[PDB]
C-alpha cells in the first residue's frame, strides 16, 4: 500500500473477513463505560418509598449525592453490571426480571475527569435492606416524596429538591454529574408507565393488598392514598394482578 | 506538599477547590483499563399513506464487519459529542437525511459482549418518525432504501426488491432470505414493539402522517403496527379514546394534530 487508507479501503472493502479483523485489531477514542442504578425500595412500616444515595467524599462535586453503580466489565452487559454492582452495593440478589433499562447518558464532559458514558437503569429492590455502619462511606436509602411538579429526597437535615420538568435541582444539598437528570427520568418512567406496566410494584417484595398497591401509585402520584378511589383503583389495575391468597386480607402478586 | 502518593491524592480530592483538582488530575498518569468503542444506530420509521406501507430505512453495508448485509445506519461516536449528536450527524453522512433534536427518542442501548466481531462495542439505538425523504448513500453505504415494513401475525417482513428480512416480534429469531448485519434484528424488533407498547398513551408515532390526520389516518397506522385490518378498530371508540393527545382544526371529517 501507498499510505494509510488505502491500506483502510482494502481491509474493509476486499479483504476477508479474518483478515480484515487481524488489521482492525493491530490499529476512533472511546469513553470509560459505567452504570448507574436507580434502586427504589418500600419500607412496609414506615409506610415510605426509598432511593439510595452515597454522599462523593471526593473530587469532582465534594459532598454531592450520587447514585450508586460501577464499571461494565469487558465480558458483561449492562444488565449483567447492575445485577452485579446493585449486589456489591446492598447485598440482594435481583434478577433482571426486577430492573428497567433507563437512558443513556453521554454530556461529553457529564464527568469533568474525561470522556465517561454510563447506561442507567431503574432497579425495584423489595424491602428496605439494612446498611451496617462505616465511617469510610456515607450512605443511605432517602426518603422518596412528590408535591405537584418536584420531587424530595431526605434522609434527616439533607434534603434534595428535583424539578420533574426540568431536572433542576433546587437546594443547598445536591447531587452529584448528571445524576438529577437520571433520577427525574426514572420517577417520570415509573409515573408514565405503571398504570398500564406496574412492575414498580416489586417494591412491595413478594406480595400485595391492593391498599398497598395504592399506597405506592399515591407516592408516585404525589397524593394521599385515601384520595385514590379504592374500588375503581382496583377495577383498573387487577387485570395486571395474580391471587396468592390471603381478618385476613387477599394478597396478589404482579403476572408476567 | 507531599510525603506519599496517597497523601497528594486526597489532599487534591478532598482539600483542594475544584480548579486545583482538575488541575492536578490531567496531569496524572492515569491507570489504565480496557474500553468499549460507543457506536449509535438509527431506526427511522415513514409511513406512506397511498400504498398504506409503514417503511423502515436500511443501507447495504458496503465495508466489513457485514460487508454486503443490510444494516441500520449508524456509527462511531466521537470523544466531544453526546450520543444524541452523533446519531444525527451519521445519519445524515449515511442517508442524506435531515432530522432534530426534538424529534428522536433514544430507544435502547445494546451491550452484549459479542455482538460486534471487532471486539468490544456498544451502542445507543434511536427511533424516529419522519417523512418518506429521498434519500443519498454515504461513502460507506452501498445502497440505501425506505424498506416496506408489515406486520403478519408475530412476525414482522422487511422488504426491498428481492431482499426478505423476516423477524420474530418475540425472540428477534430471523425467519427471512437476508439476514440484518450485527444485532440489528433485536433492534428493530425492540423499536417496532416499543411503538406498539407506547402509541395507546403516548402516540407520537402518529407523526408520520405529517402534522395533520383524520381518525381513519390514525386507525390505520394503528392497524399497521397491530397487524390488523383497520376497520376492526372501531372509529367511534377509537376517537374517544384518543382524543386526548389530539388538537387540531377542520375539516366532511376532522383534521387533528398531536398536542
Amino acid at each position: 500500500f501507498a499510505s494509510k487508507a488505502e491500506e483502510k479501503n482494502y481491509y474493509e472493502r476486499q479483504a476477508s473477513l479474518a483478515e480484515f479483523l487481524t488489521w482492525y485489531h493491530q490499529q476512533y477514542e472511546k469513553p470509560s463505560l459505567t452504570v448507574d442504578m436507580v434502586l427504589l425500595c418500600y419500607n412496609k412500616e414506615a409506610d415510605q418509598l426509598k432511593v439510595l444515595l452515597i454522599q462523593r467524599k471526593g473530587h469532582p462535586f465534594r459532598n454531592s449525592w450520587a447514585l450508586p453503580g460501577g464499571f461494565v466489565n469487558r465480558n458483561e452487559s449492562t444488565e449483567d453490571s447492575v445485577l452485579r454492582e446493585t449486589k456489591e452495593e446492598t447485598g440482594v440478589v435481583i434478577s433482571q426480571e426486577n430492573i428497567e433499562q433507563l437512558h443513556s447518558f453521554s454530556r461529553p464532559d457529564r464527568d469533568p475527569r474525561g470522556w465517561v458514558v454510563t447506561v442507567s437503569y431503574l432497579a425495584f429492590i423489595g424491602e428496605e435492606p439494612l446498611i451496617a455502619g462505616d465511617d469510610a462511606k456515607e450512605v443511605h436509602w432517602f426518603n422518596l416524596e412528590r408535591h405537584g411538579q418536584h420531587i424530595t429526597l431526605s434522609h434527616e437535615d439533607v434534603e434534595i429538591t428535583l424539578d420533574l420538568k426540568t431536572a433542576a435541582s433546587l437546594g443547598k444539598d445536591t447531587l452529584a454529574f448528571d445524576h438529577s437528570e437520571i433520577i427525574i427520568k426514572a420517577f417520570n418512567r415509573v409515573v408514565d408507565k405503571m398504570e398500564h406496566e406496574p412492575q414498580v410494584l416489586q417494591v412491595l417484595g413478594k406480595d400485595f393488598t391492593i391498599t398497598e398497591a395504592r399506597k405506592v401509585f399515591a407516592k408516585f402520584l404525589g397524593v394521599d392514598y385515601r384520595s385514590i378511589d379504592h374500588s375503581n383503583f382496583k377495577k383498573a389495575m387487577t387485570q395486571y394482578f395474580e391471587e396468592l391468597g390471603e381478618r385476613p386480607s387477599k394478597i396478589y402478586q404482579l403476572k408476567t
